[PDB]
């Protein structure tokens, strides 16, 4: 299939955390308006990641999904502390196409299967945050705070076995950096799974997307490099097409 370009939007109390540099927008911190704009300039799928600390979180995420679904016509994922089936189910029913789970899946891998039983594997995205520790790739949970001691190699295989649809491979070794995706990590995981692999963390320039696809990623996700306009999405797609990557153009 075509390689996919995804934008992730970090959200808190209904606002895009740190906003965006698109002066054309009425509200460059409105996740709905920013997502719509991305969907019109060539992003293929959107991820919305909520860090609303608790009490209002569940209603906030539901209202976000509802507003996004009304306005955008490309697939989107919602994530951020989805811990059980009923939470996932209400978000999908309210409009999300996929849910993106990490810590709760590691703690109870049957959650992957439970969501997929009702909504299909394609509705379940597992975000794997991994880091090198003593020469092994290890899985981390709780926003990078906890080394689970679970090997990336074992967790990728289990995630597919449990019925996930896609894996987002986030390199903690690239968090905050702009040096490139962790192509070694992507190459490590590629032979272990038939699932789509979505690279995350490390992108700083268009060439980094080419590198990630050469490494075997099926999609590449980024956030601040788009929001602060270090990379233009349309230029990126034109660049990838020029160098032989199958991406969707308009």
């Amino acid at each position: 299939l075509a390689k996919r370009i995804d934008a992730a939007l970090i959200m808190k109390d209904g606002r895009v955390v740190k906003g965006s540099n698109f002066e054309n927008l009425r509200d460059s911190g409105d996740p709905v308006e920013l997502g719509k704009f991305y969907s019109e300039i060539g992003i293929d799928e959107l991820s919305f990641w909520d860090i609303t600390a608790s009490v209002e979180k569940r209603k906030t995420m539901l209202e976000l999904v509802e507003k996004v679904a009304e306005q955008i016509d490309i697939p989107f994922t919602v994530g951020g502390g989805i811990h059980d089936f009923e939470t996932a189910s209400e978000l999908i029913l309210r409009g999300a196409d996929k849910v993106e789970i990490n810590t709760a899946a590691v703690e109870n891998p049957s959650l992957i299967t439970q969501i997929a039983q009702t909504f299909g594997s394609q509705a379940v995205v597992v975000y794997i945050a991994a880091k090198r520790v003593d020469g092994e790739f290890m899985v981390f949970t709780y926003s990078g705070k906890k080394n689970t001691g679970i090997l990336l190699r074992d967790w990728v295989v289990e995630v597919e076995k449990r019925g996930a649809g896609e894996i987002v491979l986030g390199s903690i070794d690239r968090l905050g950096t702009k040096s490139g995706y962790d192509t070694e990590m992507i190459r490590f995981v590629r032979p272990l799974t038939t699932l789509p692999i979505i690279a995350h963390r490390g992108a700083g320039k268009m060439e980094h997307f080419l590198e990630a696809f050469l490494a075997g990623a099926d999609a590449a996700k980024a956030d601040s490099v788009f929001h602060f306009r270090e990379i233009d999405v349309r230029e990126l797609k034109e660049y990838l097409k020029k160098h032989g990557v199958n991406v969707r153009l308009e």
